[PDB]
């Protein structure tokens, strides 16, 4: 019984001066080559468990969940100082969050996706198919969603409040560091930034906070159960400054998830304007499945392979959350035939899995063979993982893949897209890129 | 016995909503005005003790020294993973350094032919206008190198300008409201400090580097004529390798660029206000005269510019909330409680602007530091270098490069700028700017 | 979210000085009327929280067992010091006794016992009815059911080795305290005496251990699997697949068995106490089992009252009257209140073994508790002598069969009688030495 | 490098339970410490523990790293999670007031050292009166000296001694020394290793105590009086020393305190019993003693503290008894407080620590002949007392006996009183007397006869 090997640390900087020129991603990498799918390396002084490829990943979320599901310092409460109940009643609260977002899926997303879908085909015709930069319009759409499951109804996508918080939470900042002022931090033992907040996106914080009160103050006075419309009143039924904040708290987290959608879309674009042959296909399907005089559902998807294997390949190669969510393991635990005691910080690197050779034929190239059969079907290939799995698997994903399919299927099926730049010539490599698309009516 | 007040926290963000908008440390002074001199404020989950103004971070830092003294969990070793005597190695490796910095205070040279080889720098600009920072860099930088290496480099010479590179090379990391307020909820940052890439290029050529100069220094090191830092190593270690070394030169450097950036900042403030460089050039030539590079037993006959260069830490404030430090032992602070592994802000930045110990904390005053016949006075308030046991390790060295190299500058030039000194903005880190040294 | 109410401690003693004079049982007691069902006292600066009446105590044990089962600082190993899995491997061969000793229940464990039985008929009728003290004969029958579990085969009653591992298991030996070497030791920290600490601790277990060896060596050299006939090729085979473990096994079985002896001691006083009770067991036998066979364990079935008084003298007795405390495992919400983990726990089996909304008549001998109109067997939810929930003694099965047969199988063959008459038998946890006389009923 | 202190590997539930001597505890660790040296590891049950041999490693930890070596044990740790801190202060400033007191009898100015010394003359010349109402009559001392060592305590506490048999002594000498055993299996005791706990735990017991709550009630009485009575700036006694802390729980502290300088006067009386049976097998020292004070204190006064200095030889055995008598051989065991680098090894907060005074009191190194009687290991050449270094029956460091100072001139005065005005004697010849303790470090128990001098 010993602890997942590694190399040596160095006193301050742990495993800092062994990482790949290329990147902490290829470190992990070439750490696996050598001592294999469960290693131990060092930030500063702390050590942190890594977890490679899927079959290991697998066992620690899924087969381990209750083990691996932990969160960071950062997260947990002390009760010294708030005491716990507290840290009982956030318990409650997650369950209840985790409860309305099975819900959600069992007017749902479905018809709402159905809707924003139109509205952002309108918007795409009066481009009148003008080279543009789909990052707005992308944030938009997969953003209104939130809005319409939160407060009810969408927004017009030039409506004031939207942008407002469309700002508010998606409003970039960075802040700044050399490479001394970081050696020093971690001799000190304190990062030099930390959350909280925005300084010129924090303009709006205020109306925000402020837009929700009146929102809840709207909904309460036509509130009426067991008629819960939106995320609102739901709140305003468990209820039956701090209110209108932990109603923030949730709907930024929706956002902080939004936008990954909202890339996963970016980022498909991209690859379909350097491989227009599959989007030729994708086109095709649509036209046997779906037609050409209705709009693409939910249940389209099933009669779709190619389709379903293209989006999956897309999650898959865009991999937008390469290291995973960091865990923090509950309970001293066997792992693997080693040991991880309770509290150690563990990154399944979700990357690791998402390109791993044993389920993916090309795990580099793009290829929707890796989620086909041989008869053409969709095909399970337990690799794919861009959702994390467990305990803590994404509460929107439900959400956020109805949005991906519908999205998609939808524009491609009333335009079709080009560029200045040649397939030949498209850059995969990132975040990915921003770009130039023009949307063109069929 | 209770614990320190403090805001009620809200879940997953803590007391992140009620900050003014002005920016954490006004939050911290209208804090102060409702709970006092200490208070508990929350950072995500995490509860955290702010100490303002003078006598509460003096009694903490220095009155209970050991019990303030703690490092970050950053810092921390976990012994069921590295095991214990790592601890302890680290442990008296820092007494080490501790002790091997008492002994460097030589210094004093080394900054004087420095500050020579600066004014020769400045004539050569014929007087043009430009921008010290890098300037200002190298000086200050040059220092550490001949403190580690045991010579100066060249103003110009590749490996400085690489290492140069190396170490104050910036580079930012970017984040959105969103991804923040879901960090806070996932009990982790995006970004850890170092894991970035990278300058992986200059960091690999140094490295090999201080090989080079390790092996150099072997071969013709001796005692009791240990030359530089490095011998010093080789001393330790013959009694009982690059990478340490790098460690050590780091941290040093974190220092220097504050020592830099304080030079920086105080030019800046004398251009705004002429008339007292103008009386700092007056004391230089009283005690200095104009023959003389200037030394550091002159600072003793000169309050004024020492008077001034205080002040010019003063209101620089570069650590303004000082390095956060953690509570060693359940202690009694102040009729209050603080529970061991306590995370705690000796927020710097409300001492030296505290009204109990600066007639105008905000204002640039060498009255501060004067008492009526106007020679130096002691001022409680003034702790740009920390207290207590882990103060600055390097607040001899750099005290001494600010009084050697601003006096042996404003000796030998004047200084002016495009902007008249009414019009120059003192608030920011201090604003790049253009500035222009004439021979005397 | 508060922490259990009790009564405020003084330094040092805790809330010592506020114990009823009449014991600690009382005091608990005379706490739960003004605290309730859940409270917090102080042993030294230690707190502990007590647990009283059944269904505080279920909902404890039972509802959250995981978070209710950890054992005290003694049995917890400190991985700086040993590393983790040793605790790991203590872990599963925990869970490997504990599966074994279901497969005892599943040659068996009832004929042994009942060969036993035989045994003790014999023995007693060698008595000739004379006045003697059982305390050795039930040590011995019970005793040797255990060795035929362990060894393979009874052993007689006179032979050497069993009364020489007779002597070390159930040796008494006591150490002595003043009431001042008490208060010092509360305030030092640290007890004077612990477990094991004795000089001759150690010399009845290195000649016990000898034994172990031999009959390891002769089972090692004769068996053939699934050959195995008792727990030491058992062990063997987990080996295959020493000593030292045997011994502590054994130990923890004899810890048992003595309190099955005591049980049966306690038992047979009160039937001398209550013999109009007796008659009707004596008659339930004769109409059920007859005259002509042994009692088996499925007659138990078939035998209301007998059992009822059997459970009614486990009941009474009640020779754990504080249950084994235990550890709380997680930060938990209990009953309202909130318990840290690593919190001490008091589940006071007596308070629950005599809760009156379970039992008419708590204190008086009463098989009525465990009997409806009809006069069947009745599950009473208060009967939990051998505590609830992960922790549960491992021993019950083998327990409780020792109980029915031992004691049907005396009273089919004699009647009892002692000196003192019944009306003048003391109840006066330990039950007082006696004199009994067991005449033939031929 | 930086490693634990090594020992045996231990077994699962027993620790190393099973490789002690069937000698005892002690020859274990003896055994141990040739084998693993002066620090190692012994588990009892799942827990480790260090254990500390040898004067010079028990000083460097208890002197040298008094602070890290100076914690209590779990027991005696408060939960702030459950009290709060505070009463973990208050229980500090407490603690250091006791301590403060206790110099304050000791020393040397105002009511000081002498009242002290004048009480145990005083209780000393009663021991003589009963003695010769003895009329020379074999008995067994352990009720007398119990009496008498006992009966300063109450002068200290309470303001004035007891009459030997005033009920109120009596009933207190009953709760503070009554005996009671309870009663353990081998196998009840391997169970409680399994489970975590112990059976049995301190005052848990309902028979400590019927005297505990009138005596309780005794000291209100005395409370009360004294309140009415007293006044500073001369404080008679310690009942109101603490009604000034008081007027700047209540016998509840006072219990507690009385109870602590209880337990250690039994063991100032045990030290008493023990001498005066060695000194039986050993005449021909109790003569020189006889010698020594009829050459000082002749034989005309009391003997006095200031004496001692004069009687090398009487000091020098009364040292030997207590190094011989080792009545605390495994010390008082201690909590370490900070993770700490000691001998070449690190020790974890929190390790549990024995520092074996027995291994000190009898070290080779310090004793010429550390099992034989000795008063030479306290001599020099010239025969004046000598200090040596493995002498610290009363431990050493930041938790030293608060009693130390009382005991050691409880020792002397009774001592040398007594052996001033009689001589001693008993059935058996001193050839016969078995020293080693009974099933207990405890001596045997035994009957002596006290004859006047005249
Ligand atoms: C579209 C692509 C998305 C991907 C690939 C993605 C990925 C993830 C990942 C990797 C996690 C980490 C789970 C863990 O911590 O183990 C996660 C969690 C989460 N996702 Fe998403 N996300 C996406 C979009 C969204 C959206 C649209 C939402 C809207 C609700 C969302 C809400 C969340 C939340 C609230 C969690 C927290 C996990 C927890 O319960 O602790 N994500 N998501
Ligand atoms: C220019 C003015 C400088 C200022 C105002 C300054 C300020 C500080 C302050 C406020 C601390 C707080 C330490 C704590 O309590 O955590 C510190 C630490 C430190 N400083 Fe500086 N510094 C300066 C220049 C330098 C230089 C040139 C060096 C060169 C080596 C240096 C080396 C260090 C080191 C090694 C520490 C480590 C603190 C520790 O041991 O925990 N500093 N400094
Ligand atoms: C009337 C007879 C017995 C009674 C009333 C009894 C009662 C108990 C009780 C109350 C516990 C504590 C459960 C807890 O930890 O909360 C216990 C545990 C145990 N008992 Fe028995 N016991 C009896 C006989 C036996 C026997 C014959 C064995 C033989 C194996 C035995 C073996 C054990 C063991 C090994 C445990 C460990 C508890 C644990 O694993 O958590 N007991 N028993
Ligand atoms: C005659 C021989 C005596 C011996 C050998 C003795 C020995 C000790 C020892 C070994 C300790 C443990 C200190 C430690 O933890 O290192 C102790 C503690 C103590 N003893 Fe004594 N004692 C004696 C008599 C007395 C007497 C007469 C008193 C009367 C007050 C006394 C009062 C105390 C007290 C109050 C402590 C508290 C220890 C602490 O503060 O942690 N002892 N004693
Ligand atoms: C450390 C902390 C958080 C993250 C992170 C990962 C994904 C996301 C986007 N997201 C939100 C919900 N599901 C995916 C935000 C932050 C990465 C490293
Ligand atoms: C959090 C992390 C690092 C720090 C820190 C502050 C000042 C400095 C500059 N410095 C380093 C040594 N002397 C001055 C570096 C880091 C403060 C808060
Ligand atoms: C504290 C420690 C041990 C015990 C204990 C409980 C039961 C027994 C007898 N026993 C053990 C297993 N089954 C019955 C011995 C000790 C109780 C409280
Ligand atoms: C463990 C716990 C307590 C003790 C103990 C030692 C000495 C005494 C008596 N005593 C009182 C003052 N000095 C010693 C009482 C208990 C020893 C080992």
């Amino acid at each position: 019984g010993k602890l997942p090997p590694g190399p040596s640390p160095l006193p301050v900087l742990g495993n800092l001066l062994q990482m790949d020129r290329k990147g902490l991603l290829r470190s992990f990498l070439r750490l696996r080559e050598k001592y294999g799918d469960v290693f131990t390396v060092y930030l500063g002084s702390r050590p942190v468990v890594v977890l490679c490829g899927t079959d290991a990943i697998r066992e620690a979320l899924v087969d381990q969940a209750e083990a691996f599901s932990g969160r960071g310092k950062i997260a947990v409460v002390d009760p010294i100082f708030q005491g716990y109940g507290v840290i009982f009643a956030n318990g409650e609260r997650w369950r209840a969050l985790r409860r309305f977002s099975l819900a959600t899926m069992r007017r749902s997303v479905e018809e709402r996706i159905q809707e924003e879908a139109r509205c952002l085909v309108e918007e795409l015709r009066k481009s009148k198919g003008a080279l543009l930069d789909n990052t707005l319009l992308f944030h938009s759409i997969t953003s209104n969603i939130i809005c319409s499951i939160v407060f009810g109804k969408r927004f017009d996508y030039k409506d004031p409040v939207f942008l407002r918080l469309l700002d508010l939470f998606f409003q970039s900042f960075s802040l700044i560091s050399s490479f001394s002022s970081q050696v020093f931090e971690l001799f000190s033992g304190f990062l030099k930034y930390f959350p909280g907040t925005h300084r010129q996106i924090y303009r709006n914080l205020q109306e925000i906070n402020t837009f929700i009160g009146q929102s809840v103050e709207k909904h309460r006075a036509t509130l009426d159960p067991s008629n819960p419309r939106d995320f609102i009143d739901v709140y305003l039924l468990r209820m039956e400054f701090h209110h209108q904040n932990l109603i923030l708290t949730v709907l930024s987290l929706f956002f902080a998830g939004t936008e990954t959608t909202s890339t996963t879309l970016r980022y498909g674009f991209l690859l379909m304007l350097k491989y227009p042959h599959v989007t030729e296909r994708v086109q095709k399907e649509i036209e046997q499945v779906i037609g050409s005089h209705r709009p693409p559902a939910l249940d389209d998807r099933a009669k779709m392979p190619y389709t379903d294997a293209v989006i999956h390949e897309i999650q898959r190669l865009g991999d937008l959350i390469p290291f995973g969510v960091p865990h923090t393991v509950t309970k001293d635990t066997q792992f693997r035939g080693y040991v991880i005691p309770k509290n150690t910080e563990v990154f399944p690197v979700l990357s690791s899995a998402l390109h791993d050779p044993r389920y993916f034929e090309t795990p580099n190239t793009f290829n929707p063979g890796h989620f086909l059969d041989a008869n053409g079907a969709l095909k399970r290939n337990e690799g794919f993982m861009p959702f994390s799995l467990g305990k803590r698997i994404c509460l929107g994903e439900g959400i956020a893949r109805t949005e991906l399919f519908l999205f998609f299927t939808t524009i491609l099926q009333n335009f079709s897209i080009a560029s200045p730049v040649p397939p030949e010539d498209i850059d995969l490599t990132p975040v990915p890129p921003s770009y130039q698309i023009r949307f063109l009516a069929r």
